[PDB]
């Protein structure tokens, strides 16, 4: 039916793996951020008056 | 002998000035030194957070 179950990505992945029971993607990934933060770089602890 | 007694400076300063027990050289001596250093030239009291 037209339906929830219809609809949902659902590969038949079991079939076209000749390892059984076991997860079909191992995967790495890695992210590079270049952030600028309203933060210094390293904070050293002191300076009770300021900011 | 050859040995400590010989080797170290003892002019006979005792014969050649006519004074008797008063110390040979009477000396006078000015230091004067440039010096950079990691300090302000005056410290004034305060800035507690700071260094």
């Amino acid at each position: 039916a037209l339906n929830q179950e219809f609809i949902e990505e659902n590969p038949p992945m079991k079939r076209v793996l000749a390892v059984q029971d076991e997860p079909q993607f191992i995967m790495d990934a890695f992210f590079d951020l270049k952030c600028v933060r309203p933060m210094p770089v390293y904070s050293v602890p002191g300076l009770i008056d300021h900011f």
